[PDB]
């Protein structure tokens, strides 16, 4: 039951000054790779947790960043709601289950 897929990063003010955004949280396709940024700008590095709960497994690629900036890219296997839930330096952040809904890119 849920937490398909999950991923634990280093990161190479706190999680509130973290927040996350980008398409790969507003919709996702299923069978594709939806990319989301995650704002580590006023943050101070540390540890990126993120974990996908959905209906179907998901496949979380995370790539680095020449500025040090974040990008995080997962499929979805199956379309559905995806509960993305982060822990920036084991914290939450504000407002981190972030429900992305997937559907068919067909």
């Amino acid at each position: 039951p849920l937490f398909k897929s999950a991923t634990t990063t280093v990161m190479n003010g706190g999680a509130h000054k973290v927040r996350a955004g980008g398409p790969g949280l507003e919709r996702a396709e299923a069978g594709v790779p939806a990319e989301f940024s995650i704002w580590t700008r006023e943050a101070g590095a540390g540890g990126l947790a993120i974990a996908v709960e959905g209906p179907s497994k998901a496949e979380i690629s995370f790539e680095d960043r020449k500025d040090g900036s974040c990008g995080v890219a997962y499929v979805v296997q199956e379309p559905g709601d995806y509960e993305v839930s982060v822990k920036f330096n084991e914290e939450h952040i504000p407002d981190s289950p972030f429900v992305v809904p997937v559907a068919s890119p067909s």
